[PDB]
């Protein structure tokens, strides 16, 4: 019996238009900010799917991920391959608090 199942939606998907040839790689984990055009950086986070285009414009299609950075020695709720809500708790972090 399933738990969870998720519905990838047309509009979560982003379309980013740009002029030249990229660097990217289908399955390529990217962050937003970084250089894909001299000049053009992309707005949102997210991973490539994949590559459409020829000539002087480029379709690079989207899906939005959101990292997280974990501390080494955090406890670990969950692992790869299942799927978490809004709000969901992942990871346990030690810290040191004032």
């Amino acid at each position: 019996s399933i738990r969870r199942v998720l519905l990838e939606r047309a509009a979560d998907r982003l379309v980013v238009d740009l002029p030249s040839a990229p660097e990217v790689k289908p399955g390529q984990l990217l962050v937003a900010g970084q250089e894909l055009v001299p000049g053009v950086k992309l707005e949102e986070s997210g991973k490539v799917l994949e590559i459409n285009g020829k000539g002087d414009n480029y379709q690079l299609v989207l899906r939005r991920a959101r990292p997280y950075r974990v501390s080494p020695g955090a406890v670990l709720h969950i692992e790869d391959g299942d799927l978490v809500q809004r709000g969901d708790n992942l990871v346990l972090l030690v810290f040191e608090r004032a």
